[PDB]
């Protein structure tokens, strides 16, 4: 054994004994448990950052830990690279995005074998792959000819100047983003997964999720946005016919979520494109001036609840089939018209949002809702003028008394009756809509045809091959450009027929990747039944929270498609979903400088000018501030295991983790400490059998240092496995460690419980630092680590010894208050000066007066 930690030695070969041993390349093996382990894969654009490398050991220390476990431990990885980072950097410098990602992934791949991940890399995909991407042309293609996927016209950002499709995000203030011109909206045919017919049943299940954090569900019920309420229709006035047509001129529709509030709707609201917005402009100009002001604007969420409401009168009016009211119909900029009506009720006293607006414009508020003896303001908003639970209807007629669900069921009698009215589930959930005017991404296999329609392409001719040779303008989408790409056959007639041009949705790929990793060279579908019956679900899944609702949300819901086609037979992909904290370093600048080529020093000067340079705030690792620290200048460094060491022990995983230079320096030295703490006990007497069995007649030193050794066991077993806090989990090690410092280890016996304190320190920490414990154990021990398994814990070691004056008795060392007290009033020597208060004094007396 050498006497000096080298990391640099040990992890390559360590690297090749797990290799050799091929205890990663797992397989449908019935002789042992299968767990099922997956870290969200990496999009291929370069390098590891950061973020790669926590999310990687993660996952890795919950792998190990279930194979220490005995567990079929199935850690796949992969890539998920289609998408624009390849497009923009095929621009940036002329090479297509193909040779730009591979190239990326060969690099990145040997950047996490560096690491030492205990990952199964024959079950390696690539989603830019035919053989990937082939299966979810298939399942397009099957899903298209049940209707739960349909093409319809859906408008879209077009920028005239850079001559694309561009996303709500990349688009500033009406405009575009490298052009900057004013966008034009365009109705362009494009194709949408049927997600709304999954609604409920994706709303359902996420209450067996008795393992996910409830954050993540809770986002993503409010994200489907179920709701229960009434359609409600408003008599338009005998003189507010002017210009409406059809059954607009007959009556208002609403839908509304408190129909327990009908007798408080002081006013109306209609979309700019509502009949009844139109037909009351005709002959008023400013509220045609008002209708293309709205019809001019972004339709972000983001941008709609920070947005200034505004309204117009229209001097139409409607009746309120309740109580008779005459209510005017305003134009408003935040009634939305595709989301169920056209047009909604306003009830201020109840609304917050039609508070401000009524406060605005000086429209009525009429309180029909009250909350036990709470004064109402009609001046000041209060959160119990919402009160759904809490409440019973006044100044509202024959509905005084009843609370929501009774006077809900009662407005919905009323309406009924009249006709007037009905019940109504909505979500705000919408379509999927997933075509991409884009190259890099999956062909979308349809082909047009004048004859035909659009018709998908025989599953024997799939897959629909994206040509790799193209280099990206961004003037346009290159495939629609591409003559011998989009020119082909009709599969049904045989003529003249295009493909389609536009390609996938990215978010496609990620929805089913995980049940490919189950037979990744499988050429008969996207996942062998074989395989599928093995490995069921994902039993962990680990990732960052900016997936918690559109990914988790469609690789649910692609999970019950390819249930439904009886791929699979689960219903939810993601048994435990643990969410990694980012990773976050301090900033240098105007012109903002990487940490690696700083000099910080109380100040802070360049690497290579040595000019004062400002050290900014301290913020997530990107590019925009460029404080993305390397993890390559990590390893070559300080070695695999102090990265993974610092990582795991710098905060919990959850939690934001700061980069900290002293940080890597302590995980180093620990790990150096570790070498040493072996090293000089193997000087002196070389391994011995560990320790086992009865500890009667060992030392009271000893006993504890088995006590704190099998108590460290079992908080380290419970960090691992239920709580999933490896920073305490650490420490706890290290508190055994120090314990054992302490601890004269010199005699027989001593070496024999030495020996079992870094058997078990060294697969304590073999999940999180394998290399550096792999190393160490077969120097302690000569048979295989992965063979010995988890230690386990000696419940025995736990048991710690037992503690006119009457007599003596004994008692346990945890014993209670009542345990000795109870002993006392039961003494023979006791009873005998009794004759038929009690001072207990714990460890040493017992009086009973
Ligand atoms: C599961 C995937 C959506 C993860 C994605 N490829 C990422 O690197 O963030
Ligand atoms: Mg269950
Ligand atoms: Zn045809």
């Amino acid at each position: 054994m050498q006497e000096h930690y080298q990391p640099a030695a040990i992890e390559p070969a360590a690297q090749k004994k797990w290799d050799d041993a091929r205890i990663s390349n797992v397989s449908e093996d019935a002789s042992k448990p299968k767990y099922y382990c997956l870290s969200m894969f990496p999009y291929p654009s370069g390098k590891l950052h950061m973020g790669h490398v926590r999310n990687y050991t993660i996952g890795d220390v919950l792998s190990r830990f279930k194979l220490l476990n005995g567990f079929n431990v199935m850690q796949p990885m992969g890539w998920d690279a289609f998408g624009m980072p390849a497009e923009n950097a095929a621009m940036k410098n002329n090479v297509a995005p193909a040779a730009w990602t591979y190239d990326n992934i060969e690099y990145m791949k040997t950047q996490l074998k560096s690491l030492g991940f205990a990952v199964d890399w024959e079950r390696e995909v690539a989603t830019c792959k035919p053989e990937y991407y082939r299966w979810e042309q298939w399942l397009f293609t099957k899903l298209f000819e049940k209707g739960i996927v349909y093409r319809k016209n859906g408008t879209v950002n077009w920028d005239p100047v850079d001559q694309t499709v561009l996303a709500n995000e990349q688009v500033i203030d009406g405009r575009g983003w490298r052009s900057g011109a004013l966008i034009e909206k365009r109705e362009i045919p494009m194709y949408y997964f049927k997600i709304t017919d999954y609604a409920e049943e994706l709303l359902n299940d996420l209450d067996k999720l008795e393992h996910w954090p409830e954050q993540v569900k809770t986002m993503q019920r409010n994200w489907i946005g179920k709701s229960r309420g009434m359609t409600v229709r408003f008599a338009v006035s005998d003189d507010s016919k002017q210009g409406l047509e059809g059954d607009y001129a007959k009556f208002l529709q609403v839908y509304t979520t408190r129909p327990d509030t009908l007798m408080g709707a002081t006013y109306v609201a209609v979309a700019a494109e509502h009949p009844l917005a139109t037909a009351a402009a005709a002959d008023k100009p400013e509220l045609q001036a008002f209708i293309a002001e709205c019809k001019a604007g972004s339709v972000a969420e983001a941008d709609m609840a920070t947005m200034e409401k505004k309204g117009v009168p229209t001097g139409r009016y409607v009746v309120n089939p309740l109580n008779g009211d005459k209510l005017e119909v305003w134009i408003a900029n935040y009634v939305l018209w595709g989301y169920g009506d056209g047009a909604v009720m306003a009830v201020p006293a109840h609304d917050e949002r039609d508070f401000e607006f009524a406060a605005k414009y000086n429209l009525p508020k009429k309180q029909v809702i009250a909350v036990g003896d709470n004064a109402f303001d009609a001046n000041r908003w209060q959160e119990w003028y919402g009160d759904k639970e809490n409440g019973v209807l006044v100044n509202s007629g024959d509905l005084d008394g009843l609370d929501f669900q009774t006077a809900f069921d009662a407005v919905a009698a009323k309406l009924q009756s009249q006709g007037a009215g009905e019940p109504k589930t909505q979500y705000r959930l919408r379509d999927w809509g997933i075509s991409r005017q884009r190259y890099w991404g999956c062909p979308i296999p349809i082909v047009h045809c004048e004859k035909c329609g659009n018709v998908p392409v025989p599953a024997d001719q799939l897959p629909v091959v994206l040509p790799e040779n193209v280099v990206p303008d961004g003037m346009g989408s290159p495939l629609a450009k591409m003559p011998e790409f989009y020119e082909t056959s009709c599969p049904c007639c045989g003529g003249a027929a295009k493909r389609e041009t536009d390609t996938m949705d990215t978010f496609i790929e990620s929805s089913w990747y995980f049940f490919r990793y189950m037979s990744p060279k499988f050429s008969d579908g996207m996942v062998s039944a074989e395989s599928a019956k093995y490995w069921g679900a994902v039993d962990q899944y680990i990732g960052g929270i900016e997936h918690a609702i559109l990914h988790l949300l469609y690789a649910r819901f692609f999970t019950k498609l390819m249930r439904d086609e009886g791929l699979v037979n689960v219903d939810e992909p993601f048994e435990r979903l643990l969410t990694q904290g980012m990773v976050v370093c301090e900033t240098y600048y105007k012109d903002w400088i990487n940490p690696a080529d700083v000099e910080l020093t109380v100040s802070a000067v360049l690497k290579a000018d040595g000019l004062p340079v400002v050290i900014s705030g301290t913020e997530k690792m990107s590019k925009s501030k460029n404080n993305g620290v390397d993890p390559q200048e990590l390893i070559n460094a300080y070695g695999a295991d102090t990265a993974r060491l610092f990582m795991m022990f710098a905060a919990p995983p959850e939690q934001s983790l700061e980069w900290s230079d002293s940080g890597v320096e302590g995980a180093h030295r620990f790990l150096r400490r570790l070498w040493r703490t072996v090293y000089e006990y193997l000087k002196q007497g070389g391994a011995v059998k560990a320790f086992a069995g009865n500890q009667d007649g060992l030392s009271k030193e000893l006993k504890d240092l088995r006590h704190k050794l099998h108590s460290t066991t079992a908080k380290v077993s419970d960090d691992y496995g239920r709580r999933q806090q490896f920073n305490t989990a650490i420490a706890a090690v290290m508190e055994l460690l120090n314990q054992y410092d302490k601890t004269d280890t010199g005699s027989e016996q001593g070496r024999a419980v030495a020996q079992e304190v870094l058997e078990a320190a060294v697969r304590l920490l073999w999940p999180i630092v394998p290399h550096i414990c792999e190393t160490l154990w077969s120097e302690l021990n000569g048979a295989k680590l992965w063979e010995a398994g988890w230690p386990t814990v000696d419940e025995a070691a736990l048991v710690k010894s037992e503690i006119k004056l009457r007599g003596k008795i004994t008692v346990a060392a945890d014993a209670s208050k009542a345990d000795l007290e109870a002993a006392a009033l039961a003494n023979e020597g006791a009873v005998k000066f009794m004759e038929g208060k009690i001072i207990v004094v714990p460890g040493r007396l017992v009086n009973i007066v």
